[PDB]
């Protein structure tokens, strides 16, 4: 198994860079993440914010989820982030991407304990 902490940071943690690379960085990122592994996963987007800062989102502004549920938090402050957006000639096995990077305030779920991330909602 995969713990719900662990999947979050597999799919949408890549501190090592503060954006996106290249055109390239969506198509090898999908990939090495194994998100594009039993079908082309439609849309992610990767956070360039060290781990201890993504967490301390779950203490942040309380929003509500996508959902319904009550357990997302929005960031005070924009984070570098890139979204990952699959695209036409895109079929599987050979998903393609459009890279896309910005700065936007993140909005993710929390649970556990401790409280960690373990779901990305969306980014405004």
């Amino acid at each position: 198994k995969e713990t719900a902490a662990a999947k979050f940071e597999r799919q949408h943690m890549d501190s090592s860079t503060s954006a996106a690379s290249s055109s390239n960085y969506c198509n090898q990122m999908m990939k090495s993440r194994n998100l594009t592994k039993d079908r082309c996963k439609p849309v992610n987007t990767f956070v360039h914010e060290s781990l201890a800062d993504v967490q301390a989102v779950c203490s942040q502004k309380n929003v509500a989820c996508k959902n319904g549920q009550t357990n997302c938090y929005q960031s005070y402050s924009t984070m570098s982030i890139t979204d990952c957006r699959e695209t036409g000639s895109s079929k599987y096995p050979n998903c393609a991407y459009k890279t896309t990077q910005a700065n936007k305030h993140i909005i993710v779920a929390c649970e556990g304990n401790p409280y960690v991330p373990v779901h990305f909602d969306a980014s405004v």
